């Protein structure tokens, strides 16, 4: 048996923050269902190249609207409730209007390596400014 809570995991190691995206991570490797599972929040107004060639990944958008783009292939908007899955190992863009939040399920589990190295996905674009410097302590 496994349960855990998402507001458990938010802002601990198993919520993996990047420039476009925010995965918080329900199912790893370790807890050895065959697959993992995480929530995740693409971050508005942000454009992220995907591309996974060692897994099959199923998104689920539950919260906000965007689209991806199938590179050699067709564009889909998102909105909740819509699903796609890259049984193809499809090279694709991820884009966000507003907050996406996307139930995500990967063919072999991915790692916490990947998730880390940031493996198959490339950002584009990140969120708009909200006026902070890294100089900036105040
Ligand atoms: C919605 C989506 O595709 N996010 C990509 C991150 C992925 N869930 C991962 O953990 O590598
Ligand atoms: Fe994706």
């Amino acid at each position: 048996m496994i349960v855990k809570h998402l507001e458990e995991i938010v802002d601990t190691k198993d919520d993996i923050d990047t420039t476009t995206w925010n995965s918080r991570r329900l199912l790893l490797t370790k807890d050895g269902m065959g697959f993992s599972l995480n929530d995740t929040l693409i971050k508005a107004g942000t454009e992220t190249l995907i591309w996974y060639k060692n897994h099959v990944e199923a998104v689920y958008c539950i919260e906000g609207e965007g689209e991806i783009e199938v590179v050699g292939g067709e564009t889909y908007p998102i909105t909740p409730g819509m699903m796609y899955a890259l049984d193809g190992h499809e090279k694709h863009y991820l884009r966000a209007r507003s907050q996406m939040r996307m139930v995500c399920v990967f063919n072999p589990p991915l790692t916490g390596a990947e998730v880390h190295d940031e493996e198959g996905t490339y950002p584009l674009l990140a969120p708009i400014t909200d006026g902070s410097a890294w100089s900036h302590p105040q």
